[PDB]
């Protein structure tokens, strides 16, 4: 599924995001859209022989079982798989994961490069949550 944005903040809202651990809904928004255009199926196979899978990139070592990546730690307990699903409940448990095994929203790549300082409250800007 490819989500709208509005759609997406407010799944997001109902899954409890809006202020986990000090981060507005506004930053998830923008780190699902810059880690995958808000596509649940986005997959990228990296020569590490690990994947990021879902709608936030979660990857393959750290955070879920996909029985292919060297030095897998599944923190998350889940297979990779369960990511790549339409609803976004497994990937919104183990983003909270990541962030509460002590990283910030850091752990995204296009979190930091793309939304850090930036009006993140324009990804909820207009929409009804």
């Amino acid at each position: 599924k490819v989500f709208g944005r509005c759609e997406l903040a407010a799944a997001m809202k109902r899954h409890g995001l809006d202020n986990y651990r000090g981060y507005s809904l506004g930053n998830w928004v923008c780190a699902a859209k810059f880690e995958s255009n808000f596509n649940t199926q986005a997959t990228n196979r990296n020569t590490d022989g690990s994947t990021d899978y879902g709608i936030l990139q979660i990857n393959s070592r750290w955070w879920c079982n996909d029985g292919r990546t060297p030095g897998s730690r599944n923190l998350c307990n889940i297979p990779c798989s369960a990511l790549l699903s339409s609803d976004i409940t497994a990937s919104v448990n183990c983003a909270k994961k990541i962030v509460s095994d002590g990283n910030g929203m850091n752990a995204w790549v296009a979190w930091r490069n793309r939304c850090k300082g930036t009006d993140v409250q324009a990804w909820i800007r207009g929409c009804r949550l």
